[PDB]
DNA sequence: CTCTTTTTTCTCG
DNA sequence: GCGAGAAACAAAGA
DNA sequence: TTTCTCG
């Protein structure tokens, strides 16, 4: 899940088991319990569950006054809300009942996290992990940004996905953002004029916060509709510009890359 | 049998 | 620094 | 790294 979906799980969260206390809590797979399950369990059992919040990719559950638990899904992560008596899933890791539901983390690769961190650790727990702002008008600085790029030699998606010039994007958006700011995946940012840099600036928060809007795209979050919006990312061998381009895959960075090369040039 | 495909972090030259 | 490659893991799909 | 797929 990139920002999108997770923001879109956040939401379906807060308003389902915002006030709701922590029975107890379960774990066949205890070891994605990075600060450790025993000591996790400890914790939060018996407390209210407060909020939930985001910083870019990274769920975040306010529970009692003074601890936060960052939840990461990583590339297949899932959630859902299920009754008491709900059988088990092969992939299901942990669990927290409710009095009357609990809703249970699955991950068929295992690379989801959680991690317990205490209330004024939060902030200094994502300065540590570098994350940029979020993708919004006003905490994403244009003049920043420009001034970033212009120091680095690097290609500008994989720069892009380190989520330090800006929080949120995975492989989907940066590709959908790229092709929409009519920019190569491989150019290396120090080439990038001021004006294609405002374009790719704007490009940026407008699909994010289309996303979001939609619901992501495709538990909970699953009723997405922005795959149907996607214009180039997953559409190999499709039609980009009605001239007749065809949409190209490479692999750039370790990753798969979908552009449309006539509209993407350097 | 083999290989490659689908977020974050680490190695190493 | 930097980047190429791989690690963590499961299930495809060839 | 493990298992499936027409296997
Ligand atoms: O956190 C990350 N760091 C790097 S270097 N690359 C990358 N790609 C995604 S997606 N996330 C990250």
């Amino acid at each position: 899940p990139e920002l999108p979906e997770v923001e879109t799980v956040r939401r379906e969260l807060e308003k389902r088991i915002v006030g709701q206390k922590i029975i107890s809590i379960e774990a066949t797979y205890p070891r994605m319990v990075l600060t450790g399950f025993e000591q996790l369990k400890k914790e939060l059992t018996g407390k209210t569950i407060q909020g939930i919040s985001r910083r870019g990719k990274y769920l975040i559950f306010e529970i009692g006054d003074d601890f936060r638990l960052i939840s990461h899904l990583r590339m297949e992560g899932k959630y859902r809300l299920a009754t008491l008596d709900a059988p088990r899933e092969k992939h299901d890791h942990l669990t927290m009942k409710f009095a009357d539901g609990q809703l249970i983390y699955a991950d068929v690769r295992k690379f989801g996290t959680w991690e317990l961190i205490s209330t004024d650790q939060v902030l200094p727990y994502f300065l540590k992990k570098k994350i940029g702002p979020e993708p919004t008008y006003e905490d994403f600085d244009e003049k920043l940004f420009r001034e970033k790029l212009r120091k680095s030699t690097k290609k500008i998606k994989p720069y892009l996905l380190e989520q330090t010039l800006v929080a949120g994007l995975g492989n989907i958006y940066v590709d959908e953002v790229l092709w929409l700011a009519k920019i190569h995946p491989e150019k290396e940012t120090n080439q990038l004029i001021e004006s294609s840099i405002h374009l790719l600036h704007d490009s940026i928060i407008e699909i994010l916060q289309k996303a979001i809007k939609l619901g992501g795209s495709s538990a909970l979050g699953s009723t997405g509709k922005m795959q149907n919006e996607l214009q180039v990312y997953g559409k190999t061998g499709e039609k980009c510009s009605r001239c007749g381009a065809e949409i190209q895959k490479i692999k750039v960075a370790g990753r798969g890359t979908h552009f449309c090369p006539v509209c993407q040039q350097k």
